């Protein structure tokens, strides 16, 4: 679908005027808050007037004031538009023409730099659009078709801006670069002598050699970080997979947050009553991304760990933060034995480090003493209440220990990771782990692609990695890991 209802570069005044002049009753857009940076604003028109509704994100979920909690703004907007009541109606998305957040748009990039990138990083059908230095307000579409043999080339197409409309010198005049690019992706320009200018994929400029991380971070820090993140966010509209199972009446009470649900195609199905709010994550270590246990899902959590042959649990929340319950205690006190339905757990021993507690747990099925296995619970305890850690050292040291534990156990199943909703902190830990894993195996001369890896994880559980602050912290963690090798 589209995410054109998000306006990245708009003020609250510009939004009102846009809704009052170019919209009607039931029209809406979403945008950054200017008065609460890191937060967002749903701007709706009702009775010839505009209401601004605050969306908070502190790292766990998108909290809509007077509404529900959501994994993504796209899942939020799909929920309300599919009247699934906010009464205030989201009827008519008001579309953004600003190309800032398209994968293929490179703003004030030179034709020199453009041609280097396309030559080095481009393949057949790689394209980009950039501002023209020559013709202020115009753009250049550059497309590669096919490094020594001249079997490939770069064609440059001038895009004219005339009275707010865009064209390639003839044919249709479009209201936005996006319209122009979508048209010629569907109906490719052909050259006099036969060459088809296939716009097959945006040029990849996010993949870097690992050694260049410090360099890429310095570039992103002068602001490139915000551009790259909001471009990733715009791609979330491709990940609106079904979560039907999590919406069944008998499964509603098993979700910590009603509208933060596992995708059907990657959910953990419990065999031998089949449902848990948990997804398999495959990047080679694999993972289970899940929520903090509720009182009524502790039994299901242990059925999942047993079934999946999980030998390591990563908990990235306290039980209680800012006086709110994030996760029920699902482990026995040290030396104690508990039964959780058909699953029996002994807490064999706890060891405390600064940033974490390790609990050595023995898990078996009641009735069958031969089913016993050790499950190691790494409980990270120093994650801040607001934002992300100032230093990644504690998280990297933690993950290094988790990695060694997992590697030490023959045929260990996926690593269980959870926070509250199991999308923000959980996503952040899992993406750091996957990226470091690559560098650990394939060495400092390997390619990493942070947004590609996040998009791949977000295809398996909604909204994995919640904030720009987490996105920055992932880059910082990968940089620190590279700097100490
Ligand atoms: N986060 C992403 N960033 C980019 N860059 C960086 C940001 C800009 C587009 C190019 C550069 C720019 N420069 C100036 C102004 C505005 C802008 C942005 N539009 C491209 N794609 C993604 S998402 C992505 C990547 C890799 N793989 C998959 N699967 C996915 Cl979804």
């Amino acid at each position: 679908t589209s995410r054109r209802w998000f306006h990245p570069n708009i003020t609250g005044v510009e939004a009102e005027n846009l809704l009052l002049t170019r919209g009607v009753d039931g029209s809406f857009l979403a945008r950054p808050s200017k008065s609460n940076p890191g937060d967002f604003t749903l701007s709706v028109r009702r009775n010839g007037a505009v209401t601004h509704i605050k969306i908070q994100n502190t790292g766990d979920y998108y909290d809509l004031y007077g509404g529900e909690k959501f994994a993504t703004l796209a899942e939020l907007v799909q929920y309300y538009m599919e009247h699934h009541q906010l009464v205030i109606e989201l009827k008519y998305p008001l579309n953004c023409a600003d190309p800032t957040s398209e994968r293929w748009f490179h703003g004030h990039l030179s034709g020199k730099e453009a041609e280097k990138l396309l030559t080095e990083k481009g393949k057949h059908g790689s394209f980009l659009v950039r501002e023209s230095q020559s013709h202020p307000g115009d753009f250049v579409l550059s497309v590669r078709t096919g490094s020594n043999d001249g079997k490939s080339k770069v064609t440059h197409v001038m895009i004219r801006c005339q009275e707010l409309k865009y064209d390639v010198g003839g044919g249709e005049r479009f209201d936005s670069l996006t319209d122009l690019v979508e048209h010629y992706k569907k109906n490719p320009m052909v050259e006099t002598l036969g060459t088809v200018l296939q716009l097959k994929q945006p040029l990849n400029t996010t993949r870097i050699n690992a050694a260049e991380i410090e360099s890429r971070v310095r570039e992103l820090s002068k602001q490139g970080f915000w551009e790259e993140f909001e471009t990733l966010q715009q791609q979330e509209c491709k990940l609106l997979y079904s979560r039907k199972e999590g919406q069944r009446q008998e499964n509603k009470n098993k979700n910590r947050y009603k509208n933060i649900l596992p995708f059907d195609h990657t959910r953990v199905v419990l065999h031998d009553s089949d449902y848990i709010n948990a997804n398999i994550i495959m990047p080679k270590k694999s993972y289970i991304a899940t929520q903090g246990c509720l009182q009524n899902t502790v039994n299901d959590f242990w059925r999942m760990v047993f079934q999946e042959n999980s030998r390591v649990i990563v908990m990235t929340t306290k039980e209680v933060e800012r006086g709110k319950s994030k996760c029920v205690k699902y482990w026995p006190d040290e030396y104690a034995l508990k039964e959780y339905g058909v699953m029996r757990v002994r807490n064999v021993k706890e060891s405390a480090a600064h940033d974490y507690t390790l609990r050595e747990l023995k898990l078996s099925k009641v009735g069958q003493g031969n089913t016993e296995r050790t499950v190691w619970q790494y409980h990270f305890r120093t994650w801040p209440d607001h934002g992300v850690p100032s230093d990644p050292g504690g998280v990297l040291d933690f993950l290094e220990e988790v990695h060694h534990k997992q590697e030490s156990i023959m045929d260990a199943g996926p690593v269980v990771v959870h926070c509250s909703a199991g999308i923000g902190r959980t996503g952040t830990f899992i993406v750091i782990d996957i990226l470091i894993d690559i560098i650990r195996e394939k060495g400092v001369d390997c390619d990493i692609d942070v947004p590609k890896t996040i998009q791949m994880v977000r295809s398996q559980r909604s909204g994995m990695v919640q904030t720009e602050a987490q996105y920055r912290f992932i880059y910082m963690a990968v940089q620190h890991y590279i700097e100490t090798l």
